[PDB]
């Protein structure tokens, strides 16, 4: 079918769009403030759903939701039309009572001309595409952060309700095909977050000095998940590596990738075709080797004991080895090429308290 | 100085000898029930502290630890004597009042000769070196679930209070040094556990399953952490690794490693020599992309836009490079051997529900 995008050069605009092209079949028609009038109505007449996301001469009517129901009053068919109203609408400012005289438009509208209408009250909205130092403060931070550059916070405790825009996006691609979210019997975008600006800025700042410990997000808390995709997006197109730790010696280097406190870390190892590594066991300490690249052997043997068990192993064939505590072990590579391998590890490493004692074979 | 450990075959005595003779310069004499009368004098005499973990005919005074206090009658030193007890002393069964005797019997005899006591009383015990099929249901448990092997538990609500053996080394060490932990005026090994047997089998059992679908243990909870080595350490010899999933075609692998519910999951892609990879973007979905082998580029383009941003980058310089949601990106192998990429992503691949878009560029 057609859907027209009003307001298409927004930030929920170029998101829908690139959505719905890359996900869908539909033909889409963009709207914005600086289409010429000729085709506004081309569009809006072909038009078989319209995402009014557009906006709201110190005198005069000049309402753009107005002007656009009025040339779709010439539509054949009766196309449905999707409104992106405020949660604003409730409080008593210019912009609420501006969005609120949007809805009663368009409910009027709709009782006389019968097109289906879906009307959301939306709250403060973040995400990739939004344009930072305008209007979003998230945008705002995270642009300004990534850039080292300083923010102004006057009140860490103002409450901010929020929607990411992939709900956002999702939700309207669920009512273009008549299944919208209910709620209250309204039309409602779920997963709404409500979140200080403390807590925004702590995150963010965690997010970029992440990059230096190897730290990572919590990705079973959804605002986290979300901010951290969206902190990426404002990541200057030049700094999207970061160079590793890589700690050398004659046998090769062994450098850190990921650390976290709740489900180990990932550090890789690379040896140098003839040595051998190891020789040590642990109490607590274990972890899991792979093999990525070059073959060699990782041997055990029970502290308590004398026999020796080989593990040979090597890139062809991906299979990971656990190193149970209580057995020294060792790894060698057994190959003419530098032997790499991937080590995760159940906790971080400390040399004070280390839990790593020499014991060779 | 010297250190005498009675019962030094036992779970506890083969940790403590281990950790001792590798972590110090003391001189360890091990005392256990098949040690001459000769040499028992011998240790004992000579002795400067002892670590008394040995056990408590069927008429006559049988007490082990009478006839070791005996002995060190003869000891011109004043060692201390450190006294494995059980919470079971406050309890009126057997065993307790056993080990009650003990006590006070020790106590008796430091009151008369003066040596320094630490009398502890531990819960029950679970770690590496302990017996299964023998007094240790944790033990036990772990050996034959390692080995798919059925258990039996009649009631999963029944309450365990737990030491785990790397405390209990640490405490000892600790008295060994005179700085004992004291609680309620007593000597006490810290970070007791109470858990449930139902408890116990779930984590077990997930441990064992966690090998299949490439998953991790909750490494900050200090319990499961603790189940978790020790159900390593009772794993069969030959069982220490494991074939991980290789997806195979023309351009190479890509191969799961580590999944999390909560902080990404890492694979390894491999790329023959000219393959490229990729050419899609993500709304959320977003990674960290690592070569440890090979050389290749990582290419961006914001959806939006035409400018190609491209990354160099290879094995002999190890440098991460972050995937920002919005932009298509596509790698590709320039060297001639296979090039491997570790790749960290912030959530797990569901292809019904998949967050990538083709795009080339
Ligand atoms: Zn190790
Ligand atoms: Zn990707």
């Amino acid at each position: 079918m057609n859907i027209v995008i009003t307001g298409a050069k927004g930030f929920v605009g170029k998101n829908l769009k690139a959505d719905l092209t890359s996900t869908t079949d539909h033909h889409i028609f963009e709207v914005h403030r600086q289409t010429k009038e000729e085709e506004l109505e081309s569009a809006l007449l072909k038009a078989d759903f319209i995402v009014h996301l557009a906006g709201v001469f110190s005198l005069g009517n000049v309402s753009y939701l107005d002007h656009v129901l009025d040339i779709l009053t010439r539509n054949t068919k009766k196309p449905a039309i999707l409104l992106s109203s405020s949660i604003q609408a409730t409080q008593d400012n210019p912009y609420g009572e501006s969005k609120l005289q949007g809805e009663q438009l368009l409910r009027e509208y709709a009782e006389e001309y019968g097109n289906t209408v879906y009307i959301y009250r939306w709250p403060n909205l973040f995400g990739k595409w939004c344009k930072p130092n305008y209007n979003s403060v998230i945008a705002t931070f995270c642009y300004k952060i990534a850039r080292n550059e300083e923010i102004q916070v006057n009140d860490r405790n103002v409450e901010l309700t929020l929607n990411y825009v992939d709900d956002i996006v999702a939700e309207i691609k669920r009512a273009i095909e008549g299944t919208p979210t209910i709620e209250n019997g309204v039309p409602t975008v779920p997963n709404v977050f409500k979140v200080t600006l403390g807590e925004i800025v702590d995150l963010l700042y965690k997010f970029k000095q992440s990059r230096l410990d190897r730290t990572l997000p919590k990705l079973d808390n959804l605002f986290e998940k979300d901010l951290y995709s969206t902190y990426l997006s404002y990541l200057p197109s030049t700094d999207f590596s970061y160079p590793l730790l890589m700690n050398v010696d004659d046998r090769g280097s062994f450098t850190e990738f990921i650390k976290t406190p709740d489900r180990g870390q990932v550090s890789v190892n690379i040896s140098k075709p003839g040595i051998t590594k190891g020789n040590h066991w642990h109490h607590t300490k274990n972890e899991k080797f792979l093999v990525v690249s070059g073959k060699g052997v990782i041997r055990f043997r029970h502290v308590n004991d004398d026999e020796i068990i080989e593990y040979y192993v090597s890139g062809d064939k991906l299979e990971v080895v656990d190193i149970p505590v209580g057995y020294t072990h060792n790894i060698e590579n057994l190959g003419d090429t530098d032997m790499v391998t991937i080590m995760w590890v159940n906790e971080m490493f400390d040399p004070n308290q280390p839990d790593t004692y020499f014991l060779e074979v």
